[PDB]
C-alpha cells in the first residue's frame, strides 16, 4: 500500500519511527515521509521517498531548561506551524493516491491532513501515553482564534489547550511497555504499547571502550546547553575506573569546557544505541527514548530533568527503582557524585533496570508496531466491503 | 504586491530604508510609507506614497552629556507606540496590504502587522542586538534597581495596556525597543557584527544599504572633485558641539585640500570662529557623494556614518558621543580602520596628532579597505529585497492554498 508518514521536527520523535517505516518497507508499504530537512539523512538510509516542510522550531535545540515560557504563545507557534504544514501537505498529496496515514502523535497537522484525505491513520507516539489526567497571557488571543480556524475548516477538534498536542490516530502506537507507562490500565486496546523502536541507525572510537567499564552521560539533543553540569560531571568522574563518554551536543565547543580528564570521550554526538550496549550507567535529562534506550539495553539511570516530559519520567524511574532523580536545583559536584555512586553501588537499580528492560523488550518493538498497522489496515479494508 | 512601511523618527532610520524601498519598487511593489514630516522629501523622490505621524522626539541636538535613564525611554517609546499604532490602524483599516516592513527600533511596527495579522519583516539600522548585546545597552542608562525606577509601574501598566489593547506581545523591556520580525535584515556584514556567530539565519546580513538621496547634487561638487578632501560630521543627533567645531577649523586651516565640515540644523556658522578658506561649512550635505571624493572621514562613530565611510573604504577617526557609538568605535578599532578619540581626552593637539595619524596611513588605508568589502560583500539592498521577496512568496502562496482549500 502507499502510506503518507508526517513526522515531528525533533530527533527524539523521527529516531523510533525509523524502525517502524524499516518494518513497513519490509512488509511491501511503499512509503512517503515528510519531515524538516535537519534528519533527512535519517530518512533517506531507509530507501524511502523524502519530503520537506518548513522547520517551524527557532525553540528546540541548545537550551538550559532556565528558560522564560509561556505555555500559551508556544501553543499559538504550534498551532500556526499546524495550518501551515496541513496546508503545505495537503497541496503536494491531494491529487495522489495513500491508503493511510502514519504520524508523529504531537504533530496535530498529521491528524489535519488524515482528515483532509478521510484515510485510516496511526499515531506514533514517543512520550508516556497520555490521556486528561497527565493560558491567559499577551498571546492567548491569537490561541483561541487559531483553535477555532482549525476546528471550522481542519476538523482539528481542539477542544482543551492540552488536546493540542494529543492527536490520537485510529491506534496510537506507544514506544513504552505497560509495565512503564505511568496509569498504563487507563489505556484502552487502542493504545498499542510496543515498547522502544530499536535498529541501527545512521567514526566512535569503539576499540578505546572494548574491554573499559563504561559510564555514559547524555542530556540529549535540546536542553544540551549545560557547561557548569558537564565541568561538574568532569571533577565527579576523574577517578572513574573505565571510560566515561560525555555527549556535549552540537552547540558547546570541548575546549570551552575545563580540561577534559584522561578517562573521558567527550564527543558533541555519539551512537547512543552502541554505546548503551556497553554502558554500566546512563546519566540522563529523562528524555523518554534516552530513558527507553537505557532501560531496554538493562542500565541503571541517573536523572536530571531539564523540561517537558522528563520530570514525569523522571518521576517514573524512581517508582519502579530503576534509578535516582537529582532536581537541577539540587545538583553539586558532592550530591552527583554520591547519586552516581549510589546507582552504581546499589544492585537493587541494576536489578529493577533488567526488568523493566525485559517488559520493554518482551512488547514487541517497531515489528509489533508495523503488524498492529497493517492488520488495523486489512480490518478496515474488510469492514468496507461489509 | 502592497507594501505597508512604518519608519523610524531618525535619520539613520531612514537612510537605509531608502535603498531597500527602491530595490521593491523597481520589481512593481506599490509602498506606503509612515515617518514624521521631517524625512517627507527623503520618501516622496521614490515615488512611494509618504504618510506622516506625530514626531514625539530627545533625539535632537544633543552633546551627549546628558543623563538618559533606561525606564524612562521604555516609556517614552511606549506611549508613542501606543499614539502611533492607534493613529495608522485609523488610517490603513480599510485598505489591503500584503506585508508589513517597519524600523527594528519601532514597536509600532510590529503592533501593526499582528493587527492586520500580516506577515513583517523589521530592518535593524544598528548591529544585530540578542538579550546579550540588548542588556549591556540597557546598563548603560540603569542607577540601581528595577524596582525603584521612577517608571517601572508605569512601564508595567502601559505594557499592559498594549498587549491587552493592541496585541503588541511585550515580554521583556527588550520586546519594546527591538522588535524581531518574520526576518531581521541588519545592515552590516557578519564580519563586522560583534557576537555573529549568535545570530540564526532568520538576521539576514546584507552590509550597508547605499543608494542615490534626494538633494544629492545641492553641494559645490567642482570646488571638491580633484582635491584631498577630510570630511567631519558629528551625525544628525549629536551634533550640539560648537566647542569641538571650533577645534576643527584651527586644527585643520592648514590642510592641503578641502575640509567639508557638517554642523547640523541647530548650531549657525555665524555662531563658529573665523572659518578658513579651505572650508565648506554647511548644516548638512549629501553625504555620500562627500564620502566617494573623502580621504578621511571623522565621525561620531554612527553605526550609518561609520557602515557609509568604510563602504567606501575611508579610513576614520572616530569620537563617540553616545548609544551604540562606544561599540561601534570599539569595532572600528577592532579591524583597524580607524582611530578612536575618547571625547574626555579630546584637545585641540590630540585631535591633530590622531587626524595626521591616519591620514595618508598604509595600515588604516588596508583595513579600511579589507571591512569595506566584508560589507560590499553581504549583498546590500538587492539581497534585502531578495530575501523580503522570497518570505512574502511563500506567506502569500500558503495563505492562498488554504484559500482554496476552504
Ligand atoms: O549523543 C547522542 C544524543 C542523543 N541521541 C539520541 O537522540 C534521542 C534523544 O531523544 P530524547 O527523548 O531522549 O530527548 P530529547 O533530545 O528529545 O530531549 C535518542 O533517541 C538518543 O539515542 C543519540 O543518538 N546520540
Ligand atoms: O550632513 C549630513 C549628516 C548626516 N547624514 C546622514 O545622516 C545619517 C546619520 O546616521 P548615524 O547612524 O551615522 O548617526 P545619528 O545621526 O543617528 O547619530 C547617515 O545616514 C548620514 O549619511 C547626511 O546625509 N548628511
Amino acid at each position: 500500500a502507499n502510506v503518507l508518514m508526517i513526522g515531528f521536527p525533533g530527533e527524539g520523535h523521527i529516531n523510533p519511527s525509523i524502525g517502524v517505516m524499516k518494518e513497513l518497507k519490509s512488509r511491501g508499504e511503499n512509503i512517503t515521509y515528510y519531515a524538516v530537512k535537519e534528519y533527512k539523512e535519517k530518512i533517506t538510509a531507509l530507501d524511502i521517498e523524502f519530503r520537506e516542510y518548513h522547520d517551524f522550531r527557532g525553540f528546540g535545540k541548545n537550551a538550559t531548561g532556565d528558560e522564560e515560557r509561556d505555555f500559551t504563545e508556544m501553543l499559538c507557534a504550534f498551532l500556526k506551524a499546524c495550518k501551515d504544514i496541513a496546508t503545505h501537505i495537503y497541496e503536494e498529496v491531494k491529487h495522489e493516491s495513500y491508503d493511510y496515514v502514519i504520524y508523529d502523535h504531537h504533530l496535530l497537522a498529521g491528524k489535519v491532513i488524515a482528515n483532509m484525505l478521510k484515510l485510516p491513520r496511526f499515531s506514533l507516539c514517543t512520550t508516556f501515553a497520555m490521556n486528561e489526567e497527565f493560558e491567559d497571557s499577551p498571546h492567548y488571543e491569537s490561541y483561541q482564534q487559531l483553535a477555532e480556524t482549525l476546528n471550522a475548516d481542519f476538523q482539528a477538534e481542539i477542544k482543551k489547550p492540552f488536546d493540542v498536542f494529543l492527536a490520537d490516530g485510529d491506534l496510537t502506537i506507544v514506544f513504552t511497555s505497560r509495565g512503564f507507562q505511568p496509569l498504563a490500565e487507563q489505556f484502552g486496546e487502542r493504545y498499542v504499547f510496543v515498547g522502544p523502536s530499536i535498529t541501527e541507525r545512521a567514526d566512535f572510537p569503539f576499540d578505546q571502550i572494548d574491554n573499559e567499564n563504561v559510564l555514559f552521560i547524555s542530556m540529549g539533543t535540546i536542553f544540551n546547553n549545560q557547561k557548569q553540569f558537564f565541568n561538574q560531571c568532569l571533577e565527579v568522574c576523574k577517578d572513574f575506573d573505565g571510560k566515561v563518554v560525555l555527549s556535549i551536543g552540537k552547540h558547546i565547543k570541548t575546549s570551552e569546557l575545563n580540561d577534559i580528564p584522561e578517562n573521558f570521550i567527550v564527543r558533541p554526538y555519539v551512537p547512543q544505541l552502541e554505546i548503551l550496549k556497553r554502558a554500566s550507567l546512563f546519566v540522563t535529562h529523562g528524555g523518554m527514548n534516552s530513558t527507553s534506550e537505557g532501560l531496554y539495553f538493562e542500565t541503571p539511570l541517573v536523572v536530571i530533568p531539564m523540561g517537558g516530559d522528563q520530570f514525569v519520567v523522571a518521576d517514573q524511574v524512581e517508582k519502579v527503582g530503576a534509578g535516582k532523580v537529582i532536581k537541577k536545583e539540587e545538583l553539586s559536584e558532592s550530591l552527583l557524585k554520591e547519586t552516581i555512586q549510589e546507582v552504581m553501588n546499589n544492585r537493587s537499580y541494576a536489578e529493577k533496570a533488567k526488568e523493566i528492560g525485559q517488559s520493554l523488550k518482551a512488547a514487541g518493538g517497531s515489528k509489533k508496531a508495523a503488524d498492529s498497522i497493517l492488520e488495523a489496515v486489512k480490518q478496515k479494508t474488510q469492514s468496507a466491503n461489509a
